[PDB]
């Protein structure tokens, strides 16, 4: 059996609430003390256990508010979630990278006994929004020991990701004039090797601010690719294959994946 596995069996419920099944503390970071990057908080289950952490940048001109209620609502589904804010909130997608991988060494080395306790530093997952999401796709390329990557509606000059090898769900947005998924979002999926484990998801009637409002489907889809690759949960497979529904009268605009993985 899978000594990863946290949590209840899921279901489609469960994945679909404001909150999921552990209770959540929270760690300051101040921005002096966070070595390479601008502080941020760490939200952590309350149970004992050793988790899998995942670091989460915001992207241009934002701030750890813009994404602070995906990081909580993810640690309450059982992980260790560090929600940054960047050295400043003008840095680029490659410097963004530089500073999700500090926030990872951040939580797994000066972090409190209370949090460092928690990580299982073997099992480390990068997210982003936007500028953030392009610093998820270099970090993803950068570091094939990370267990999972989510760029949430990403921006990056730089559309060929052939390099990565870490298991990717790209969100994109089907309104988003900011980074368009015709230039952005889709030409990265389409880059990544046909043989990795990847998958792509188009919200429907979504902007490219969805990510910074409480939204049913980037938790759930989110928290199901953390689940199924930081954890190997394969109780989580169900919700990734075949996936959300995209055609007419859809849950999703589009969704595409490497399933079975
Ligand atoms: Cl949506
Ligand atoms: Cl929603």
């Amino acid at each position: 059996a899978n000594p990863y596995e946290r949590g209840p069996n899921p279901t489609d419920a469960l994945l679909e609430a404001s909150s999921g099944p552990f209770s959540v503390s929270e760690e300051n970071v101040s921005r002096l003390s966070a070595s390479g990057f601008g502080g941020g908080t760490i939200y952590y289950p309350r149970e004992n256990n050793t988790y899998g952490a995942v670091a989460i940048s915001p992207g241009y001109t934002g701030t750890e508010a813009s994404i602070a209620w995906l990081g909580e609502r993810i640690a309450s589904h059982g992980f260790v979630v560090i929600t940054i804010d960047t050295i400043t909130t003008l840095d680029q997608p490659d410097s963004r990278a530089e500073q999700l991988n500090a926030a990872l060494n951040h939580m797994i080395n000066r972090a409190s006994s209370t949090v460092r306790s928690r990580i299982d530093s073997s099992r480390l997952a990068v997210m982003g929004h936007s500028m953030g999401g392009g610093g998820t796709l270099r970090l993803a390329s950068q570091r094939p020991d990370l267990k999972a990557a989510i760029p949430l509606t990403p921006w990056h000059l730089n559309k060929n990701w052939s390099s990565v090898t870490v298991p990717t769900l790209i969100i994109g947005a089907d309104l988003d004039t900011i980074a368009p998924v015709a230039t952005h979002a889709k030409p990265f999926y389409n880059s990544l090797p046909s043989s990795i484990s990847k998958a792509y998801l188009e919200l429907d009637g979504a902007t490219h601010f969805a990510p910074n409002i409480p939204n049913k489907i980037i938790g759930k889809y989110s928290v199901a690719w953390l689940k199924r690759f930081v954890d190997n949960d394969t109780r989580y497979t169900q919700f990734l294959c075949p996936g959300p529904r995209d055609g007419l009268f859809g849950e999703v605009e589009e969704y595409r994946s490497t399933c079975p993985f």
